[PDB]
């Protein structure tokens, strides 16, 4: 059940029921286009010109202006269905926008953990690594010259902050490899033993091998790791969350626009069409075409809110498309989602308590109008099913009297 | 005001159900009455 | 609220007394912020002393 | 209820106390946000902002706030066993120091 009348409660026309919102990706430049196709439909009506409003909501009609009021009736029910559509529209968009929102948040998600995972796995390799450098270090004899004196690994990107950097660490760890592969050759040499200032001993070899194996044992599981680091932070990149939620918003404040335009041109359809009708009945003192008549001035002050906030929600996103502030620190936060996030819930709770105002006095003059048009046929109703049955009552009493009268004749013979 | 409006819009519901039964339980009484005079009327006659 | 939020658009928001059911429901509010209040700065005494 | 004399200890008392009033810090702070994000749930991470959910938000808070007031039902019978044993106790007390 649903219409721009109806009584069967929340309705997927109007963007009102419940509908899911799977992780799915949908680009920032299709929810502009989108978004934009319907606010060129607004620009008059945001414009508040009446002459703007009536040029473009309301077709002129044949060369001929037919100034009868079945034509004015006409052209108002049309710009009425088109608002209809609109809405319809502006309905799906807000399912578009939160699935865009979901997946934007399920990429990075994905790159932290990823990230997390790589640097724990650099700072575990960090932890194994240097006992046995020191160890092999202490077991040197040379001049230092070929053979030099290590150093600590990853000397300059400190790898036990929180965010650091991690390629350095990295190509440094591939750099002591190599350097202990190159070194580990010159121990092979049949002339390495000079003299006493500068030799070889018997224990320099065994600690040498232990350190190699070790590094060649933990960068085969490093690998896969950073790899996967690498792949799922370039992926989060190309996507911001910070935008769809502007768009989200928009598109809200749309929808709550395009409710109050279709209610005031349902409004003057209604009032146009009551014009000398049979069901313009009179209650409280009152015709029923002119209750209609007295909607309009609160509508035009719901609207005039209603359009405040979508301006500033319209000039939110042309500001904020591709520039800093959008864009944070790293690639992962949620510091800034979250805040956003409550101010939206925020808003869209205080505003369900004032769109309610009027739509609670639109419901009272609808309501008016479906009561007498459906109490204006029970009695037809009644009338007709008694007149039914006092009928056939009295064609069976009829004919068993005559029945009667048979029997009577019958026996009597 | 709220469970009066509600409960108040099932009674006229419930009564035209009632009535509309009776009715029709009256009128095939009736005609099952006839057309046992009738009957009768038909077999005496015979 | 609940009820208030519920009878939106609704078959059963019928009106009564020169106003709609729902609009019934939204007049209860200034009451309950007053009430809740001294109820509040009973309580707030209440949980000082002990 | 009836109220016979069980011995509830005070710790107990203080502690089923402020297992109730965690749930009031919110609402006797008085702001309206605090509010809404404690009593309120957001929900998905997409925000929906049709009425159905409101209204499915606005109904599990009146129920924990239901179950809320049935815990604190059975607080004031508890109190009250306390009281009367810690009363009994000492009338106790007193007639046997009068005796002896």
């Amino acid at each position: 059940t649903g219409t721009y009348n109806n009584t069967g409660g929340f309705n997927d026309a109007d963007g009102s029921t419940i509908q899911p919102a799977p992780a799915v990706d949908h680009s920032e430049a299709e929810l502009r286009d989108a978004t934009d196709a319907t606010g060129n439909y607004l620009a008059a009506f945001q414009s508040g010109d009446i002459e703007a409003i009536v040029g473009a909501y309301i077709d002129a009609g044949v060369d001929g202006f037919d100034p009868s009021e079945e034509a004015i009736f006409k052209a108002f029910e049309a710009a009425r269905d088109e608002a209809t559509q609109q809405l319809a529209f502006s309905a799906e968009t807000i399912t578009k926008t939160r699935e865009s929102v979901a997946y934007a948040l399920k990429v990075d998600q994905e790159a932290t953990e990823a990230y997390l995972a790589y640097r724990n796995a650099l700072r575990g390799a960090a932890t194994s690594i240097n006992p046995l450098i020191d160890a092999a270090n202490a077991a040197n004899r040379t001049d230092g010259s070929e053979i030099e004196i290590y150093d600590n690994i990853f000397l300059a990107s400190d790898v036990f902050t929180d965010g650091p950097l991690l390629l350095p660490a990295y190509r440094e760890l591939v750099a002591l490899q190599t350097e202990v592969n190159e070194d580990l050759e010159w121990l092979g040499e049949f002339a390495i033993d000079n003299d006493a200032d500068n030799y070889v001993q018997r224990y320099h070899i065994p600690a040498v091998e232990a350190l190699k194996a070790e590094i060649d044992a933990r960068l085969e599981a490093i690998e896969p790791l950073r790899a996967d680091s690498a792949e799922k932070n370039r992926l989060a990149q190309k996507s911001d969350v910070l935008v769809r939620q502007l768009f989200l918003e928009r598109a809200t404040a749309q929808r709550d626009t395009l409710r109050i335009v279709e209610a005031i041109f349902a409004t003057a359809t209604r009032y146009v069409e009551l014009y000398e009708s049979d069901e313009d009945v009179n209650v409280e003192g009152k015709t029923l075409r002119e209750h209609y008549f007295a909607l309009f001035p609160t509508l035009f002050g719901a609207a005039s809110f209603n359009v405040g906030v979508l301006n500033t929600a319209d000039d939110a996103v042309i500001d904020y498309y591709l520039v800093w502030d959008t864009d944070l620190e790293t690639n992962d936060e949620d510091a800034a989602y979250a805040e956003e996030k409550r101010e939206f819930a925020l808003l869209t709770y205080a505003k369900i308590f004032i769109n309610g105002q009027w739509q609670e006095k639109v419901k009272y003059v609808q309501n008016l109008d479906d009561g007498a048009r459906a109490e204006a046929a029970r009695i037809e109703a009644e009338r007709l099913a008694d007149e039914a049955y006092r009928a056939e009552q009295l064609r069976i009493a009829q004919e068993a009297a005559d029945a009667q009268k048979a029997i009577a004749d019958a026996l009597a013979k």
